[PDB]
């Protein structure tokens, strides 16, 4: 069995763990915890870092702390995952969905400025798959507009653009480190910011909203969003070899690159920008629009031959939740939902193990 | 200190188990064993593990339907995030005074607080003790409402036979570092009904639909619990009688010298309703004292002796100050004189003693 992403436990991780268990501090209340900030904070080149219990509370708090809420409206990509959506409405803000490049699946610069209203106070870009997107002209429409950005970096921890690690380009970020993420705790998030003001505010939120000074004497409504001792120290011992990690990962997307070419047109590979790394946390490719078969057989067949994969995103305006929210200019992430693949992308796998899924894939894409 | 784990039991083991299968993050079979051991503890249908204590109340009260323009009854002394996970709701707490002795719901105030936005009423166990349930169910079951236990600092306790968790409609619990049972971080719903768990598991795994990779039906949430901190929480679960017992121990060394103390103190209510399992020993500073609440704080502290003050109510705080009602007098005396002591099953009767001894040094 070929899994689509599996962990990397090759470090302290066992080690660090049981310091924790043996010395009993295994709740939100332990030094690994400032540790793997500080450390994470470095890694971005970014002067704070806030570890939260995953990446849906981390952007939750994110945007409560930046004052996102009622009557706000947050520009999002359609294609992405549910929670960069679900922060803006838990936040009693509108998501207001935008389209993304047909290549690198990232949201559209170009359709930015048409979606502004009075009601605009962010944009969030997601970096999927490990990419980042092309900040330069998303930066600089909302300077002309006086928004803030939020990157939504889940899925590009160690991915660069133009010398600036993710998590260091928007007014903050947040990272999810989920079991199949490139450094995972198991769940856990982080926010990353260079703003002083805005990093007490998500600290004090993320802490209950306790006045760190007064027990029990709580000035605003927090959330209790910390993460534990236990998942900080496994994040400390991942991101201790995240260029090991990120190698290994390159080592595969090599071969890929090496090996793809076996299925001709069937497929499209991932296209890389050239504005810094990809960390490809997965290497997605677009089936042809030629192929009889659909995305989701393939999944299948793919299955039954013992092989892992995911389903490029489906569009929020195509579920029920967001339906309501869709525009007849969401037709990349359309397109996009209903073409793309997630192949297996792990530290894990072999150049075999590519092979094997090549094979596969030469088998069943028809 | 005054709260500490006590990790005497297969924690590591379970712990090591996650790591070396790998499987270290929200799915694993630990957090399903330990949910079923928990329902069955607590002897009911379903247990939803989470992760915390206080997205566990948000999310039952999201899957009991509370929102915008519905009030919920809740005490105005408890820890805050029983008032919090309503306003997440976007409903409004609606503040109930408590009893002076049990520090719990009054129940002889609530029909006065009810009225047609009213959708469920949350007494709130603290210390280990459950609130006078039984009046509290019958106002409740007269006016059509739900009741949610917040047990977060209550498990193993009775109530006429029956666990915290077994009696509102849903329950949930907090498995924080110093509670009775420990996840680190970490929280349970409890029920007996189908559609209340099956609607909580829909929406603590972000709303998606089980059966198609990205296919989400509704609005949902990530208050999944780990596999490592199920691991935690079932070795702790195991050896749960073991740790009340513990604490027994130190109640009955606080009760038996406490005394020496005579009445600058006034010793924790037990009512004779069922087990109170004393998650902490709260006793009021007597009336006379010269010093304050927060001095004997400071001064056991600097003696090296870690203290809590009893909560301040919501209603005197800045997020609750607008809920203020002039029938809140309970509340706000319990939250001036109250004081939990250290206690944990890592105590000794020593310990006890020079928790004494500091505290006649101390009672002015
Ligand atoms: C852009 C963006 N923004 C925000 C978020 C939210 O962050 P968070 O999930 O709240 O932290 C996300 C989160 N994205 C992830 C989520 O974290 C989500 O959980 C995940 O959904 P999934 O694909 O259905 O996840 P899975 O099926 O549970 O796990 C995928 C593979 O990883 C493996 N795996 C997961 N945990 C473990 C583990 O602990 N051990 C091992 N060995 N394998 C693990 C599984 O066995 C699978 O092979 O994939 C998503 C794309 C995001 O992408
Ligand atoms: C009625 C009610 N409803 C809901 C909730 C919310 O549940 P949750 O917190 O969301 O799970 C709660 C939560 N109550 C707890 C909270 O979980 C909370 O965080 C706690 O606040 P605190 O008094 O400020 O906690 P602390 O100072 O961080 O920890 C207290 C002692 O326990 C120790 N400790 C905590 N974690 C560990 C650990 O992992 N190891 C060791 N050795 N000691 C630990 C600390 O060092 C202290 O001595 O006390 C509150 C009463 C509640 O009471």
């Amino acid at each position: 069995r070929i899994s689509v992403a599996a962990p990397r436990l090759d470090g302290n991780e066992r080690d660090y763990v049981l310091e924790c268990m043996d010395t009993t501090w295994i709740s939100s209340v332990g030094r690994f915890i400032v540790e793997f900030e500080k450390a994470f904070a470095d890694y971005c080149g970014v002067k704070h870092a806030i570890a939260c219990n995953n990446g849906t509370t981390a952007l939750h708090l994110a945007l409560v702390a930046m004052g996102i809420g009622p009557g706000d409206e947050v520009i999002v990509p359609s294609l992405t995952y549910i929670a960069s959506a679900n922060s803006v409405t838990y936040c009693g803000a509108t998501p207001v969905l935008v389209d993304n490049d047909p290549r690198t699946f990232n949201l559209d610069a170009a359709k930015l400025e048409a979606l502004i209203t009075p009601r605009t106070k962010a944009i969030m870009p997601v970096h999927l798959y490990g990419q980042i997107c092309d900040m330069d002209p998303i930066l600089e429409v909302a300077r002309r507009h006086n928004l803030l950005v939020i990157e939504d970096a889940a899925e590009a921890v160690g991915a660069t653009y133009r010398g600036k690690k993710s998590g260091s380009l928007g007014d903050c970020a947040t990272f999810s480190f989920f079991g199949n993420a490139i450094i995972t705790t198991g769940e856990g998030g982080m926010i990353t910011t260079n703003d002083d003001d805005l990093a007490a505010k998500m600290r004090l939120l993320r802490g209950q909203g306790m006045d760190p000074n007064r027990r029990y004497w709580f000035p605003i409504v927090g959330f209790n969003y910390r993460m534990t001792n236990i998942q900080a120290a496994i994040g400390l011992a991942q991101l201790e070899r995240v260029d090991e990690h990120l190698a290994a990962r390159e080592r595969v997307v090599g071969w890929y690159e090496q090996k793809l070419a076996r299925l001709g047109n069937r497929v499209t590979k991932p296209h890389v920008a050239l504005t810094g790394r990809h960390v490809f946390w997965m290497y997605t490719v677009r089936l042809g629009e030629g192929l009889s078969t659909t995305r989701d057989q393939v999944i299948k067949d793919l299955d039954a031959l013992g092989i892992e994969s995911r389903p490029v995103f489906h569009p929020m305006h195509i579920m029920p939740p967001y339906a309501h929210l869709a525009t007849d200019d969401l037709k990349i992430a359309e397109a996009c939902g209903v073409d793309g693949l997630n192949l297996p992308t792990h530290a894990g796998l072999t150049e075999a193990d590519i092979d094997r899924v090549i094979a596969a894939l030469d088998q069943v894409l028809v």
